[PDB]
């Protein structure tokens, strides 16, 4: 049921807001103040505008700076999240990585699907399988991910916690 | 403090992947078998192939029915969520509602955002808060919000428990 700050910063379904509580609804006691994402009435900063803060809930981030969805969002000036435009990744692109642990695809662009986890994924979210650290000649994962103490790349404590190798290591 | 089926259906952040026991995370144990949400590495159904089913996340439903993001999925023939197309709703819609309450703004487009969600939304998560209920001409909300026993239309213990008006009440 927790949301935000005080649930991992989760997010709720359906683009429910997260309340200052964390909480999910909707109306004023979800969405006005305080609201700590989802629909929230005060749309949060990001981008330029915002010391190069992403947007939660999958959201696009404006030309302006403020995260949405629908053209004025999403199409010209958008800066982050699932702009309209075709985003450029890879050794496509400098070694750029996507956002939000999008996929980048072997022809460098950022997605989720087969088409851009699948054979050929050069970050992010891969589904193909690479053996990190030292039974992998000290390989590191791609985004910082953590390279397990069987030497997976991943996220959650069995990778970052005891025995990571590499990457964002609790310690 | 779950995600998934043990959390309300929460969501991960960043598209981490809830695995089966609602953890968020990334790797084969959160994105593999059991992944209930996130960048599952098998995609989810969605649209027509699958009941009409939305995708969670706010992922594009492609064409084929499949839940994910990029031109394949956004573009031509995306069924749902932040498709490359504009979305059309409300009144110049024929009452079309926005999915994932998504504000249908006064000019009959969904989106989130003021312009959508401010002056003239007619749906979805406008910010507007028209009163509703006794006070209110007995005013209904939209998408089955329930009205509080204050006169304003939402979604929780406030608006659907004691004293709910109309909409989806307990
Ligand atoms: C499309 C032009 C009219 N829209 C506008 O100025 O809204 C901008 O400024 C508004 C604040 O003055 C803010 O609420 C709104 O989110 C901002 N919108 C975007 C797309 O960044
Ligand atoms: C304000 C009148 C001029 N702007 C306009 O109609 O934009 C609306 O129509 C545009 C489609 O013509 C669409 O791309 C855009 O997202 C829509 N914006 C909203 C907030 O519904
Ligand atoms: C025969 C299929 C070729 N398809 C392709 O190269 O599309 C790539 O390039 C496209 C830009 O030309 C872009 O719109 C699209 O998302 C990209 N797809 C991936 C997975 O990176
Ligand atoms: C026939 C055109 C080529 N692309 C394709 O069918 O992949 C589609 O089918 C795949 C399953 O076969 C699935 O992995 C993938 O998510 C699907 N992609 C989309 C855009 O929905």
């Amino acid at each position: 049921q927790r949301c935000g700050e005080q649930g991992s910063n989760m997010e709720c379904p359906n683009n429910l807001c997260c309340s200052q509580y964390g909480y999910c609804g909707m109306g004023g006691d979800y969405c006005g103040k305080g609201c700590q994402n989802g629909a929230c009435w005060t749309s949060k900063r990001c981008g330029s505008q915002a010391g190069g803060a992403t947007c939660t809930n999958n959201q696009c981030c404006s030309q302006y700076g403020y995260c949405g969805f629908g053209a004025e969002y999403c199409g010209a000036g958008c800066q982050g999240g699932p702009c309209r435009a075709d985003i450029k990744c890879g050794s496509q692109a400098g070694g750029k990585l996507c956002p939000n642990n999008l996929c980048c695809s072997q022809w460098g662009f950022c997605g989720l699907g087969s088409e851009f986890c699948g054979g050929g994924c050069q970050s992010g979210a891969c589904s193909t399988d690479k053996p990190c650290g030292k039974d992998a000649g000290g390989r590191v994962c791609t985004n910082n991910y953590c390279c397990s103490k069987w030497g997976s790349c991943g996220i959650g404590p069995g990778y970052c916690g005891a025995g990571c190798q590499s990457g964002g290591c609790d310690g």
